[PDB]
């Protein structure tokens, strides 16, 4: 029932919690981080926290604080591989070990239109032209957004370079798979080279919900 779980390998634990239960607290590590957020801001860190912490401890890893990166990437401990995300209705984080799989990202938007002039900052031409020939019924603009954010994601771990909204042509399948077609050199850190990701999305609950996972390799 729970949307990352329904997107991801089940060798990737995923939790999830819509609403901030009260009573979280961040690790004592973890407070400078919010320290002079807004509430808003607190609790969504806090309660996406808990719930990756939950997923670590299914791996066998105990409490442990998740800290930033200097592009905002969360720090995880060694051999683990992850990703957070939160929007209004929707805190969830997934684990996995990096001798089980290379990456993974996830996003969590609302399952509405994109507001005014996003789509055309986000989206190649090509890509327009593709969403207006999918079927009626689901806001592709929002779902290709989604997409693109979870290619970052996937992608930033393993390559530790920006990936801009026009690097990367992400083709929707309705039948709840897509792909991410890189369009920059694809580097990687271990000097492997990445060109395209396969991806899975899920619309439940008011909520789209995508994922990708980086296999490990043959
Ligand atoms: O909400 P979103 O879907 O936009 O995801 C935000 C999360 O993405 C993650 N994130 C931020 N920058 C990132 C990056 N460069 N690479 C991977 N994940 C990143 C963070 O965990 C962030 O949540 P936090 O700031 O509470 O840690
Ligand atoms: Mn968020
Ligand atoms: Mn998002």
């Amino acid at each position: 029932d729970q949307l990352i779980a329904s997107v991801v390998p089940e060798l990737l634990p995923s939790a999830e919690l819509y609403e901030d239960p009260p009573g979280l607290e961040p690790l004592p590590e973890e407070e400078p981080l919010i320290a002079k957020s807004v509430a808003k801001r607190r609790n969504e860190f806090i309660t996406v926290r808990y719930c990756a912490r939950q997923a670590l401890s299914v791996l066998g890893i105990p409490e442990v604080p998740i800290l930033k990166g200097d592009k905002g990437q969360p720090l995880w401990p060694d051999g683990i591989v992850g990703s957070m995300t939160h929007t209004e209705g929707f805190r969830g984080a997934v684990v996995g070990r990096t001798g089980e799989v290379r990456s993974v990202g996830i996003d969590a938007e609302p399952h509405d239109v994109l507001p005014n002039g996003v789509l055309k900052s986000i989206a190649l031409p090509v890509e327009r032209d593709e969403l207006d020939a999918l079927p009626a019924g689901t806001h592709w603009d929002r779902l290709l957004f989604c997409a693109k954010e979870t290619t970052y994601k996937a992608w930033f771990p393993l390559t530790a370079r920006w990936l801009g909204f026009e690097d990367a042509h992400i083709t929707i399948d309705p039948d709840g798979t897509f792909t991410s077609r890189i369009l920059v050199d694809g580097r990687a850190n271990d000097g492997t080279v990445l060109s395209a990701f396969d991806g899975r999305w899920i619309i439940d609950k008011g909520l789209i919900l995508t994922a990708i996972v980086v296999p490990k390799l043959a």
